[PDB]
């Protein structure tokens, strides 16, 4: 996949994972009204995926 | 192992696998007395390993 990952794939990855319900803004040395302000102004993004993805199915096995 | 297999390793591989009891000389368009002659002259080599190696142990599994 090196040299094969496309601009569209990155666009699609951001559009459907970098959304409000999947995000958290953490601040240190910043006031809450400021962090709340920027989140309400610039971080209100919808239209992605929902839950914590497809439930990770455990299988087991060995790689050598 | 590419670039790592040594002259000694090849010497050891031949000395203990290229022996009489592990060998067969097959001829086509040659007379048997001639093939028997060369085998008795040049192919009488001992001091290798014995049986068909360590008995191949079946395990199972999957490579992806």
């Amino acid at each position: 996949r090196i040299g094969k990952v496309t601009p569209v794939e990155l666009h699609d990855y951001v559009q459907n994972h970098f959304t409000s319900a999947r995000m958290a803004l953490i601040g240190l040395g910043v006031s809450h009204p400021v962090l709340k302000q920027v989140a309400e102004q610039f971080l209100n993004i919808r239209g992605g995926l929902g839950l914590s993805g497809a439930k990770a199915k455990y299988h087991g096995g060995e790689i050598r």
